[PDB]
């Protein structure tokens, strides 16, 4: 249950137990939301540049529900999670993809890694949204801080690369401090 | 299910069906949070000044859960709901009372009124937190807007009244625009 392990990369998992319950915690950008009748998937990524050719949703957190009761709470959580970050939700399924193309949505997640027969799934225990300004400040253990530096380094990797769809200059936010922080210590080193 | 009724006052309910399901919606300040093993109660109020002698939690919304599964979502919702408003939550029960004494937490709620044998309970369908600055702007149908005017009028009622514990000058927020908006059109009329 509760003596938690930091995860710097979803690749760590392929080296994990194979039959256990490991309380985990990672830092990533919320990149996708899917609420269906059956389930609700939250996709996160730090954009490690695997090869690529795919980084978008490298952590997929499962919000399992069974009834009218629990789906309410699922929707309320999604609603509150989008509101925090400024994401337009419907009124009263949700398909949201490549959220990072419009909005840098840094999140700090506590989840439960459960494995059975080599296979594993992550169950959400907590998501702590981080404000971009609070993130930028935080770059001016340091596991969280190192992951954020990593993630922003990877976001400069993707932006100057004229092939990938993500552009800083194409974000919605959009704080004048962003252009500064990007041009600053990061995309000069 | 879904053709919703605005509620200006929790007193409206005593005049409701007695055996029905009425989709409702009200605007109030979040004033209390209680997450237990069994349940989770969200207390809201507009502070109508009944007599008084009690306004604190005149709307009590029920977040019913049954299992390990649904309690997670309950906690995540509470966590996300407190984060939005800037409320210090533990790490990983929650008792929070008279939240309005520290923080004006305007919320717009959609709930389900269900009655059986004269008795009724409210089930949360959605909570939309409102930013104080967005609330203050909104006072510079208008059901929502009228409720907010009402609620602020009642907050001036409570503050200048040197008996009640709520004081504007004792809030945490705390934006310099608040002192202005209070001293302005409201506490001059």
């Amino acid at each position: 249950m509760k003596n938690r392990i930091f995860v710097s990369s979803s690749k760590d998992f392929e080296g994990y137990p194979s039959k256990a319950i490991v309380p985990v915690q990672f830092v990533a950008l919320l990149t996708s939301i899917h609420l269906t009748e059956t389930k609700c998937l939250l996709g996160f990524s730090n954009f490690e540049r695997r090869g690529d050719q795919s980084q978008e949703d490298q952590y997929l957190i499962k919000l399992k529900f069974k009834d009218r009761g629990s789906e309410r709470l699922a929707r309320i959580t999604i609603s509150l999670l989008c509101q925090y970050f400024d994401i337009e939700l419907p009124d009263l399924t949700v398909i949201l993809r490549d959220i990072h193309l419009e909005r840098l949505c840094f999140s700090s997640c506590k989840a439960l890694y459960v494995s059975k027969h080599g296979n594993y799934t992550l169950f959400l225990e907590d998501i702590k949204p981080l404000d971009l300004v609070s993130v930028i400040s935080t770059i001016s253990e340091c596991d969280l801080n190192n992951s954020l530096v990593d993630i922003f380094n990877n976001l400069i990797e993707m932006n100057r690369d004229e092939k990938n769809r993500f552009k800083f200059v194409k974000l919605i936010h959009y704080d004048i401090e962003l252009k500064k922080f990007v041009q600053d210590q990061q995309k000069v080193l």
